[PDB]
């Protein structure tokens, strides 16, 4: 976030004149007019609460400012930038936890219509960690039921990580790409009940495995050596607040001090190569047609183009591969918890409560100025959040709208959120994700009774101001709080 921008205007200015581009609409969003950044088609708004008020225009000021080295790229403009793009519709859009990532921000949303031809597709609005996302669990063990035996738990989840759970072969991998959570299913590391209670029912359709490069498949099959890189994320948590008993009472959350298990997992390398591959032939296609940008990481191929369907196909295959890979962590759970405490994974109502992503393109009906039209929803560190009798959730979740999981990291609360009619029509159905940016740790972990297992000692905006902000803005509602008393990371 640099000298990635081509030679461009609109950078000789300063904090005032960029303040005239700027205007409050409500209590919690503020309106990016026109002008701001070259060539928008859309204005552009963020939602904040004092304190993320502070750090957005402080981050503005100082780049803006500069009298410095560093033209670093504040979130406000990488928001008018996607605001930029050709078939956007509405407006692009700045959750509560936005902050600054490659073209698009991390936290920035922006759809496009997919009837308009110049409509266009964007990994950079994906993410390259395509469908890293969160999974929870519920158990129906209680906080004095696990806290006495949380280092053997967290030993055990540890020590499942490594050993056929996961696709070994490039045929398994084939599969798994093509057939996301249903892969898993057939070879017995998926309930049933998982696919129901997971965003897509765990399988994108009209994945292609043929638009995965072949380094990007062995990006993604299991090697025994390079461990510890980080991709396992799993932390047993404790619900320490409910805030909506009857949307708890669906989940099966039946009280404070019950015991749930958080996954966090995506794509590994083959997203990554995969979002890789595409930029590259995006960028020496997006001259064939006349395709301009204000940053070269806004790299993109328009929707007809055989770039931007041979993307959405293989980002599709990705997600499903996510999606794998958290079954496969599901699995080890269970298998986990059975061990521990000697029974069998059923017997303990080890069932998914949900399942989403946030670094996804989604397909989805949505109603622009009174119209209904299909639109390419890009989410890079943002949520789907669909509302209450929403025909394609969980009937489960008919009336208390589609839970959102929000990420904690190490020390941190974690949150589960619910959609809302509200954030369908002004955010697409989007919410937040989590938190943003802009041995010591061991023993303040320990000291908080928190038990830890990392491979290695490699491994803001508050989540709590995040969510308090969706909440407030009425684009997602607060239903419960969980507080970690073990730290997978592997
Ligand atoms: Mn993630």
């Amino acid at each position: 976030t640099t000298e990635n921008l081509y030679f461009q205007g609109a950078m000789s200015r300063s904090y005032n004149d960029e303040l005239q581009f700027l205007e409050k609409i409500n209590k919690n969003c503020w309106r990016i007019k026109k002008g701001f950044v070259p060539n928008m088609q859309v204005e552009g708004v963020f939602y904040v609460n004092d304190a993320l008020e502070k750090l957005m225009f402080e981050e503005l000021r100082n780049a803006c400012r500069g009298g410095g080295v560093g033209g670093f790229l504040p979130a406000m403009k990488q928001i008018g930038n996607v605001a930029a793009l050709p078939g956007i519709v509405h407006r692009s859009i700045g959750l509560p936890d936005v902050h600054s990532g490659y073209g698009f921000a991390i936290g920035n949303m922006a759809a496009f219509d997919m009837n308009d031809p110049e409509a266009v597709v964007s990994p950079g609005g994906v993410g390259f960690d395509i469908n890293c996302g969160v999974r929870l669990l519920r158990t129906n063990l209680d906080e004095s039921d696990v806290q006495p035996v949380k280092e053997q738990l967290a030993q055990a989840m540890f020590d499942h990580i490594p050993v056929g759970v996961i696709p070994m072969n490039a045929k398994d991998l084939e599969e798994a790409l093509e057939m996301g959570v249903d892969w898993s299913l057939r070879e017995g590391y998926a309930w049933a009940e998982d696919k129901e209670h997971c965003e897509e029912y765990g399988r994108m359709l009209q994945a292609d495995p043929n638009k995965v490069s072949a380094r990007a498949k062995k990006r993604g099959l299991p090697q025994l050596g390079t461990l510890g890189a980080g991709n396992h994320y799993a932390e047993i948590q404790v619900v320490d607040e409910i805030f909506n008993e009857y949307a708890a009472k669906k989940m099966g959350i039946d009280h404070k001090g019950q015991v749930c298990v958080m996954i966090h997992s995506g794509s590994r390398g083959l997203g990554h190569q995969v979002a890789t591959d595409a930029l590259v032939a995006m960028e020496k296609a997006m001259k064939r047609d006349k395709i301009i940008v204000n940053d070269r990481q806004l790299a993109c191929a328009r929707i007809a183009s055989p770039e931007g369907q041979d993307y959405l196909k293989g980002m599709a295959a990705a997600g499903n591969y996510a999606w794998v890979n958290r079954s496969s962590m599901t699995f080890l759970t269970r298998q986990a918890f059975a061990k521990v405490f000697n029974t069998t994974p059923d017997d303990l109502d080890l069932h998914v409560i949900y399942d989403v992503s946030h670094n996804i393109a989604k397909v989805e009906q949505h109603v622009v100025d009174g119209k209904e039209r299909t639109l390419l929803v890009h989410r890079k560190g943002s949520t789907r959040a669909f509302p209450p009798h929403h025909p394609l959730i969980a009937v489960d979740y008919q009336l208390t709208g589609q839970p959102v999981l929000i990420g904690g990291t190490m020390g941190t609360c974690s949150y589960v959120l619910t959609g809302t009619e509200q954030g369908m029509t002004e955010t697409f159905g989007t919410t937040c994700h989590g938190a943003g940016r802009a041995q010591d740790v061991l023993d303040k972990l320990a000291d908080m009774g928190i038990a830890i297992r990392v491979a290695s000692p490699k491994l803001y905006k508050n989540v709590t101001d995040v969510v308090n902000t969706c909440h407030d803005a009425g684009i997602s509602k607060k239903a419960i709080k969980l507080r970690p008393i073990a730290v997978i990371k592997g």
